[PDB]
């Protein structure tokens, strides 16, 4: 099955400026994620960058690059600008490898991509991990997941979800035993069409409230398949302390 | 325009204790005065059995066992011989300030949307302490009124409002309440208690949660008049 890897790299962030240029044991972060996308399956990969010379360094190593808008106020929107410059059919699955995310195994890109081609139901793919902390589940910058029997997501909410009744009336302090709490990863694979639905719909409610916007897509009643991650998702990076945690992975 | 029946499961709480009357026999006393063609308590309890026999209605003992009031609630169906596509609606025997017009309403809206197996109601959220109350349940719908999830906890979140103050209501979302009230046919309550509790109904004790596990969809209304 064929895909597309968009590669979104942003230069601004608060905490690490050129965030997508910080080096990591030798290399720029962003190089290191398009590495990681150079080992899935994709038919191609494209670096989606807001900045010259984000642009400049990756043409500079050998990625496929362009240049896109500084401002778009989602994710999936700069995803459906890439997919209509390239002119990918709306059939096509294009996937979304954050430019901040340089320790992403290559096999969950290969996994969304091949979940949603067999999901015909579902017009996004994406996955999830186990919870393994209660402080977590109470964390509302951790996003929960809640899927049917089918792996079709149920909702996603920063909320404690699925609410253990009897189990958190009697203690808070633990993990209900046996139930399998989900923490949402970012990765997805989209038909192309449905980018085209996403921009036509704008911002809902729903969406608004939690800052979510995959929660776009399930309230106008798109669905969307979960699965367990095959492997391990190493945290992304935010702050010069993510990239020293980084760099020791990788031997620098 | 079509006939229902209306079920009752009362499980051994609903004894009673307020005003003078039973909180089973208020529920019996709106659900009555519904468009219903007949109304039956469903109990495992020969205790309530006595006590709803007692107020003059009509009661069914149903087997110990049921993990469910729709699992008891399919019981007294097969037991009263309803054909697999007559409509039941269950009222809970927890909802006595339902008026009938509201049962009247789910029966309608069963049959108006095909592509959803159960039919059931909300009524909007004022107080930001019932969010926070798990023994309130709490409901978020697609555009097209189909239930995203059921859950006891704070659903939706509201990010930036809760961030800010987690003791006022946030602004411009619409939080609704669930109601405990269902319409479904004869031959779906069949398939229900085939397919048996699941993980996710025995960790909320939320007993609709397993059909949205089944991956079938249930139709959320607003309530048509206040509580
Ligand atoms: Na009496």
């Amino acid at each position: 099955q064929a895909f597309t890897v968009v590669i979104p790299a942003r230069y601004a962030s608060t905490r690490l400026p050129g965030k997508p240029l910080q080096d990591i044991a030798g290399q720029p972060m962003i190089q290191r994620v398009w590495n990681q996308a150079r080992k899935s399956a994709a038919s191609r990969v494209v670096v989606a960058t807001d900045d010259e010379r984000i642009l400049a360094a990756c043409q500079g190593f050998g990625a496929e690059a362009l240049l896109t808008r500084a401002e778009h106020n989602s994710g999936t929107d700069r995803l459906e600008e890439v997919a209509s410059r390239l002119g990918l059919a709306s059939d096509a699955i294009v996937v979304n490898v954050q430019g901040d995310e340089p320790l992403i195994p290559p096999a969950l890109i290969d996994q969304v991509a091949a979940n949603l081609a067999a999901h015909p139901e579902a017009a996004i793919a994406t996955l999830a991990e186990p919870i393994h902390e209660v402080s977590a589940l109470f964390n509302p910058n951790v996003v929960k997941v809640a899927t049917d029997i089918d792996g079709l997501a149920l909702t996603f909410s920063r909320a404690p979800l699925p609410w253990a009744r009897d189990a958190f009336a009697r203690d808070r302090d633990s993990l209900p035993e046996g139930v399998p709490y989900r923490r949402h990863i970012g990765i997805y694979a989209y038909r192309v069409g449905f980018l085209a639905d996403f921009v036509a719909w704008g911002p809902c409610w729903l969406e608004n409230a939690e800052s979510l916007e995959q929660l776009r897509a399930l309230w106008h009643g798109v669905r969307i398949h979960v699965a367990d991650a095959r492997e391990n998702m190493l945290p992304g990076v935010d702050t010069p302390e993510d990239l020293e945690r980084v760099r020791r992975v990788l031997g620098g």
